[PDB]
Order: C-alpha cells, then sequence, then structure tokens
C-alpha cells in the first residue's frame, strides 16, 4: 500500500512514469502540473494541488528554487529546536535538457541566429517575412505557457543571457539599464509591461498541449522540452539555433563547467543545481530538471523507497566498459542529457547512503522529525 506522491514539471514526466522505460518505481505517483505547481505543493505540502490526499512526498521541477522560497521554507518547516520540524528539504538534478522551438510553417530548413530567437520571442519580429532567406511569409504566432513553468524559466535564461539590446528593443519587454531586456520568468507573461497580442497562452497546461498547440494554426511557434517532439533533425519543423540541432548540447560546456558542491555548499539546496543561460558551444538553450525530496520522512518506508530510486538514479555502472547510470539508457531514450558521473557520485553519496548525516532518513538528522504520515 505504501504510496510515494509526487508531481509537477511536465518537461521529464514520461521518462518519470507511464512509458515502457520509465523510471519511478510503480509506487511514486506523479501529477503533471508545471514546475510552479509543482513547487508549490511540496513547499507547502498539499497534495489537492496534485490532484490526491496526504503528505506531498516530491516533485519534479525544472524552476530552480528560489532563495524567498528556501528562507519561507526554513522559517516554516525547518525551525531550529522545533519537535514538530519536517527537517531540511533536498533539490537534486535529476538530467540535463534542451529547450526546442518547434514551429509550424511549411518550407525549408530554418536555422535561427540569437538575433533572431530574441526578436521573436520578444515580439520584435512579428511575421514570417521579417526571417531573411526563410521563403515564409505571413504572421508569427507565438505560443507560451500560461501557468509557472520550468520550460519557460530555461529558455528566458538563455534569452536574457544571450539578447542584446539592439536585437529586443522596440519591444514591450519590462527595462533593464533603459532598454527592454528579457528576465528570468517562469511565468513567461511576466517578460512584459504588455503582452503583445499575437503571443497566445496555450490551451491546456504542460508542454505537450502547447506543442500540439503550434501545430493547430499555420505559423505558430513555441517552446517545449524534446521528449514530445517525433523528430529533433527536422529542421523544417524544429528551429536549429546558432546552427544547431537541440539533440547538440555540448557537455562540456554546460554539465562539465560546474562540479558537485561540498561542505556549506552542499547543505544550500541552491548550489545543487547550476545554471549555464550562454553556453560556450553547441546548442545553447539547456539546463538541469530537478527533484525537490525531503530529507527525512516519518514514514520510514517512503524514505526507504526514496533512497532506493537515488541508489539507481544516481547509481554507477560499467557496460561496455563505459561508465554510465543505471537510468542512462531511459535518460537517452527520451531525447535528456545523462548527468556527469561526478554529480551522480556526489548525490549518490550525500543524499542516498543512509549512514552520511545529509541522506534522506539518516538516523542522527532524521530522528523523530519529518514529513508526515
Amino acid at each position: 500500500q505504501t504510496a510515494v506522491t509526487g508531481g509537477g514539471a511536465s518537461l521529464p514526466a514520461d521518462l518519470y512514469k507511464g512509458s515502457a522505460d520509465s523510471i519511478l518505481p510503480a509506487n511514486f505517483s506523479y501529477a503533471v502540473t508545471g514546475s510552479g505547481t509543482g513547487k508549490k505543493a511540496f513547499l507547502e505540502n498539499n497534495s489537492a494541488l496534485f490532484s490526491t490526499t496526504g503528505t506531498v512526498h516530491f516533485a519534479g521541477s525544472d524552476s530552480v528554487l528560489s532563495s524567498t522560497e528556501l528562507n519561507t521554507y526554513n522559517s516554516t518547516y525547518n525551525v531550529s529546536g522545533d519537535a514538530n520540524r519536517y527537517g531540511a528539504l533536498v533539490q537534486i538534478p535529476s538530467v540535463a535538457t534542451s529547450v526546442t522551438i518547434p514551429f509550424n510553417k511549411a518550407g525549408s530548413a530554418v536555422d535561427l541566429s540569437v538575433t533572431q530567437i530574441c526578436g521573436i520571442f520578444s515580439g520584435k519580429i512579428n511575421n514570417w517575412s521579417q526571417l531573411a532567406g526563410l521563403g515564409r511569409t505571413g504572421a508569427i504566432q507565438v505560443v507560451y505557457r500560461g501557468e509557472s513553468s520550468g520550460t519557460s524559466e530555461l529558455l528566458t535564461r538563455f534569452l536574457t543571457s544571450a539578447c542584446q539590446p539592439a536585437d529586443v528593443s522596440g519591444t514591450n519587454l519590462k527595462l533593464a539599464n533603459g532598454v527592454p531586456a528579457f528576465s528570468v520568468q517562469s511565468t513567461f507573461a511576466n517578460l512584459f509591461t504588455t503582452v503583445p497580442s499575437n503571443f497566445v497562452a496555450a490551451p491546456a497546461t504542460g508542454g505537450s498541449a502547447l506543442y500540439n498547440a503550434v501545430y493547430a494554426v499555420d505559423g505558430r511557434v513555441g517552446y517545449v522540452g524534446p521528449d514530445v517532439i517525433p523528430s529533433l533533425t527536422d529542421a523544417t519543423k524544429v528551429a536549429k539555433v546558432k546552427s544547431f540541432s537541440p539533440d547538440e548540447v555540448s557537455v562540456q560546456a554546460t554539465l562539465e563547467t560546474a562540479a558537485p558542491p561540498t561542505g556549506a555548499a552542499a547543505e544550500n539546496p541552491a548550489n545543487w543545481v547550476p545554471v549555464f543561460g550562454n553556453p560556450s558551444a553547441g546548442y545553447p538553450i539547456a539546463g538541469y530538471t530537478n527533484f525537490v525530496f525531503g530529507q527525512c520522512y516519518k514514514n520510514a518506508t517512503v524514505g526507504a523507497n526514496v533512497r532506493g530510486f537515488l541508489t539507481r538514479h544516481y547509481g554507477s555502472t560499467v557496460v561496455n566498459g563505459v561508465e554510465q547510470g543505471p537510468n542512462d539508457d531511459a535518460i537517452r531514450a527520451h531525447k535528456f542529457i545523462p548527468l556527469t558521473k561526478a554529480w551522480r557520485d556526489a548525490v549518490r553519496a550525500r543524499f542516498a547512503t543512509a549512514t552520511n548525516a545529509g541522506a534522506v532518513n539518516n538516523p542522527s538528522t532524521c530522528s523523530g522529525i519529518g514529513r508526515p504520515l
């Protein structure tokens, strides 16, 4: 009977549950809501947001925990001396992912420069004829996620980092340094003083509904994680960016540029999710999608089930002479990027190994405390 209740981000949802190769155990549930609702469900321990009851045990999110979220959590659920505290939370990367740019406009292969992508998503470029050489004409309608979304956060972090003032001049983006500028937003509409009229919210929650909305009306463009894309390589339907298809992220220029935190750095959940807004090589729109767990569970079987999952997902095996995580074949089959060995080792050592003071249901740290039965 023991249930492990979660949900959140749509981007990794099919890797996690519902496919023949999905990686969460059978007793883990995963209600797809988008990352913002997932974080709220965990942080406020509110399973109604996952259409169920009881304690929320985890969330998936491709939106990082904010400073305010962490401080509110600590001061509510991890109070010094409080016998009723839940304890610390755990934020860890799960896989890395690109963000893809599906579009619905017949013609030749499309390769967008940084300037052009910035122009489309700011509203500056609003007609296909304004994209030189693409052989296309007509209004561009941009489909975006109405709910708080990790995919939105990943895309807007890239746009904030890469777009120059001249790329977004003459738009409704909120000002920075006196000029329109992208900012990091999990609620995409919050980029703007007023949303331009050629931007439309997807008609249902989740990236797959956004994807289908792109193909419902000629001339649309959107943004979505790669798993739902039927073909990442068909540049007549999924744009290249800077000459790269979305399966050409440079692991060297992204994941390998940050090592796992240690010591007090490892006690701070924010340090477990590096961000790479402007990679020096390769397909440039990429980041981590993450889990949020409790460190401590009053239900010992939930704690054991979480540790067991972590031991597999962050494990290490040598297959055909090549080291990999145990789930890496499924990760790649879902069009995602496995974590590097250093990160898997660090997560496994700290969070999955019960004798470690930082581990899920470590007897010393978690003694008498935890998320409720």
